[PDB]
């Protein structure tokens, strides 16, 4: 148990980031991040259905292509541990914006549908051994998980207390479990709030450790 | 599906080639050159204002005689194929001096700014259905924008000039990306320079895929 | 004449590579190589006595066995067409580590005294109208430091080898082919030689050596 | 004409220094600076579109708001004036990274494309009849490469700057600055120049050209 320093919530030009994967691996490697999960977007139905529709792009990874996705991730964990001695982590952002849920998965394995409910979504994701955290919007950006914190005060293993360059008081006044991330799309979002957990450094030791919270702290890379 | 020989980066007199359009194809077609594209430059706003400013040749096409210079290519496309059974593609070389990237445009149909960010200029070319290479600055040359930050834009070219006048440029194959080689022709004596060999049926269409797809392509060296 | 995929510098573990002959076959013929050529090391005296020695592997042929080494590419050649439909051409890398020189004879029918001088190995290999190659260091020299004494020598250079370009041959305007040197099995992903030529060894052969319908081919996973 | 304390090269937060207009004049003012003058970085076009791409801070003022710049300047000479008695005058830093030359020009009254060559820039602030320093880079470059070249190119070369001296001015005799280069409050403690003047811009810049009563002074804690 040293301090591991962590982002739990970046994208890829895979879903809707700008950067190619190996990119992304490189620049958290090079500026010293030991654990990183990759979390591109997977898409209500409906969402999608009209993206496809207006002819936009459908910036997820479609259920076909999941399976796909994970063998990326797979063969970068061997890289990423290799070159800079990281932790990548496979995950995915299952993202409702029909209800308005975003909900990062930290150690997935199989696809959940957005379009189900919160409470089945979390529920699938722990049937995987999944770490499932609440995802703020960024401030760029009435979310649902986020009107209903005590509701959910039993659902999420964390909150997401920090995004980017910005601190969401909700958190920790309430006092519940929290993680800090980047919610990288772009380059320069590599300097942002980070999460400093003290764990072994393995999958298993870190997933536990942010959900019992108790040595979690928030870091700002700059 | 026979094996095509391709030079996609060839410049005239139209930008800063030293020899006229007619004599650039007759050239290459009697060395029996498969495909060429010519791709005269067009360059940003403020290496223009300098070079106005300074009473230098402008050695670009500018944006209103773009259709005039496609128009010229075009004819050009038609007495390629009657006298040497040639592809003849429009295109341009997409030059920013200010912030030192070149890009190659192959089958291109309407102006593009080349002040604009790189994934700008590209998104535009993919609209039109234009195949686009990173050109690769000539040894006769600075760091330069693409060679630089190769990894942030490997899903962004549809391929890599490994490939120069003479020269071979060994990041690009170590890095296994996909590639090209031109001549970069501005003088009678580039025409004997590297070149691409593509496995392709003879049409644009197959050509761009050829070379996207990047699996049946081959690079050659003609010699006098 | 239909382009043809090569590789003419392929070692298994009769001299210094990881793999059976047979099993190099099979690699390179499931991955569609056309004609690859069997070069395993031959080494100077000096060298093959350093290892004995030191009770190093030899990891080459010796002169001895030289003959058994080319019997076993004869047979070799009949399972390589008849499976794959794939030239194999007997060869051998002429291996001078106290001089360094790595010179790749492909066709090749006599063992050469790899301590002989560049001209007489290299004239020895064309009275039996084998196809001689110099063969650039991997990245991982006396041809490559003497090149303009050499230009007439060789019937082409090796500007390719594994995953590295040697600009030195192309700016040169030399005669070039580009090959794997080829011990593991990842390395059969490599730069290639795609020639245009009559598939058989002799129109091979010229096609090399003329050089002017030769191509450098990448291939990968 | 009494000696007059003077710094001709000194950032705010409108460009990459760490502290806004009104504290920088609090500073220099409160420790008996008799004349600053405020020179933030105008960028090459290269440099500033490479930190647009990168999301970096431009660490610049733009073509676009440089008015606006020399305006809060404007307003700033009536602050430091009626409050310190001291002289504030317009001036910016022309920054070119691609060619690798610093021009500090002093009384500046319009922007100047740092991307232009030396002899035009410098042409172009002597039509303002500002006042035209070569700059040295800080301890921590094409005109100190070209010191002959450009002898009558400037008024003035920096020979301190910060915490250092610069032999190479001092030992051919040019003429000669030193400022802070200021960027954040412990580089107010620098390098100054001293110079007998009459307390008016014309005066002082005419004084800093003729540099035939220009004295360093190293202002501490
Ligand atoms: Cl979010
Ligand atoms: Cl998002
Ligand atoms: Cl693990
Ligand atoms: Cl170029
Ligand atoms: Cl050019
Ligand atoms: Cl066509
Ligand atoms: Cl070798
Ligand atoms: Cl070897
Ligand atoms: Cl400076
Ligand atoms: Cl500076
Ligand atoms: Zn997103
Ligand atoms: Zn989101
Ligand atoms: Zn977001
Ligand atoms: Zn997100
Ligand atoms: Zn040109
Ligand atoms: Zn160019
Ligand atoms: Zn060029
Ligand atoms: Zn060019
Ligand atoms: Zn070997
Ligand atoms: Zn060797
Ligand atoms: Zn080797
Ligand atoms: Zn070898
Ligand atoms: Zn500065
Ligand atoms: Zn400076
Ligand atoms: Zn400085
Ligand atoms: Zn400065």
């Amino acid at each position: 148990t040293e301090w591991l320093l962590c982002d739990f919530h970046v994208h890829t030009n895979m879903s809707d980031g700008h950067l190619p994967l190996g990119e992304v691996v490189d620049l958290f490697g090079k500026h010293g991040v030991d654990v990183v999960s990759i979390t591109d977007h997977i898409v209500d139905r409906r969402t999608l259905e009209q993206r496809k529709r207006n002819g936009e792009p459908l910036g997820a990874i479609t259920e076909d292509k999941f399976q796909d996705y994970l063998k990326r991730l797979w063969r970068e964990q061997k890289r990423a541990w290799e070159e800079y001695g990281m932790i990548l982590i496979p995950g995915v952002e299952i993202t409702n914006n029909t209800d308005l849920y975003h909900i990062v998965a930290v150690d997935v394995k199989e696809y959940v549908d957005p379009s189900l409910p919160v409470e089945e979504i979390v529920e699938k994701l722990k049937e995987q051994n999944a770490l499932v955290i609440a995802a703020h919007p960024d401030r760029k950006k009435s979310w649902y998980l986020w009107a209903n914190m005590e509701r959910f005060k039993d659902t999420f293993d964390a909150w997401e207390i920090a995004n980017r360059d910005d601190l969401f008081n909700s958190v920790g006044v309430k006092k519940y479990r929290y993680v800090a991330n980047s919610d990288f799309h772009e380059l320069w979002h590599v300097y942002s709030w980070k999460t400093l957990v003290k764990s072994e450094k393995n999958i298993e030791a870190i997933k536990e450790a942010i959900r019992k919270n108790t040595d979690v702290a928030i870091y700002l890379m700059r």
